[PDB]
C-alpha cells in the first residue's frame, strides 16, 4: 500500500506523557502491544506501561530499558490494564494484577532494512528506537523532520504508519512526549533516507510482538 496510517483505524490510543522518567520503552512496548489487539481481535484495551516499569526484570527502570524483553514479559506473564495500574511518573513497587492481554513472542528487524520494516508496519505498530538528544530533534514541530539527530540511539518510539508528501516518503512516529510535541505528539521522519540505519536510527533496533 502507498500509504499506512493506524491512527484512522481505530486501534490506536491517544498520545502519552511518559514525564521525565526514562520509561519510554514501557510506552513504546505498550503502543505496539494495544495496536496488536486492535487488528487481532477489534478490541481496543489500554495497557499498563506502570506494570513493565515495576516488574519487567532486565529494564532499569527510569533510567532506559528494553522493549524487546518486555515482549517477552508480557509473553510469559501477561499485562494488566492502565486503569487498573495507572502510569505514577516514576517507578514503584512491582505489583502482578489480574492480567487482561497476553502476546505470543516477539520478532527482530534486521539492522537498517527499512523494506522489511514496510513491510511490517503495513500490519501492525511496530517499536524503534531513535537518536533524540539534539535540540533539533526535541524543537520539531511540523512537516518532515530535515534536522540533526542525537548521537547515539537513546528514545524507543512506535512507527504507526507511512505515507508521501511532494514526493517525500516518511514514517509516522508515535513519542511518548505528549500532544505539545511534533504534530500532536507525533513526528514525520523521513522513510528509504540517506541515513544508514535510518533517518536518526529508526531502522537499528526495529521489533514487534506476535500475538
Amino acid at each position: 500500500p502507498n500509504s499506512v496510517d493506524w491512527r484512522e483505524k481505530d486501534v490506536v490510543f491517544p498520545i502519552r506523557n511518559q514525564g521525565q522518567c526514562g520509561s519510554c520503552w514501557t510506552f513504546s512496548a505498550v503502543a505496539s502491544i494495544e495496536t496488536l489487539i486492535g487488528i487481532k481481535e477489534d478490541r481496543m484495551i489500554a495497557l499498563s506501561e506502570q506494570e513493565l516499569l515495576d516488574c519487567e526484570r532486565t529494564s532499569y527502570g527510569c533510567k532506559g530499558g528494553y522493549y524487546t524483553d518486555a515482549f517477552a514479559y508480557v509473553a510469559k506473564k501477561g499485562l494488566t490494564s492502565r486503569e487498573k495500574y495507572p502510569y505514577i511518573f516514576q517507578q514503584g513497587q512491582c505489583y502482578q494484577k489480574e492480567k487482561v492481554v497476553k502476546i505470543s513472542g516477539y520478532r527482530r528487524i534486521p539492522k537498517n532494512d527499512e523494506k522489511k520494516l514496510q513491510s511490517v508496519v503495513a500490519q501492525q505498530v511496530v517499536s524503534v528506537g531513535v537518536k533524540s538528544k539534539s535540540r533539533d530533534f526535541q524543537h520539531y514541530r511540523s512537516g518532515v523532520f530535515s534536522g540533526a539527530c542525537g548521537p547515539r540511539v537513546d528514545h524507543a518510539v512506535n512507527i504507526v504508519g507511512y505515507g508521501s508528501e511532494g514526493g517525500v516518503n516518511y514514517w509516522i512516529v508515535r513519542n511518548s512526549w505528549g500532544t505539545n510535541w511534533g504534530e500532536n505528539g507525533y513526528m514525520r521522519i523521513p522513510r528509504n533516507s540517506n541515513q544508514s540505519g535510518g533517518y536518526c536510527g529508526i531502522a537499528v533496533q526495529a521489533a514487534y510482538p506476535v500475538y
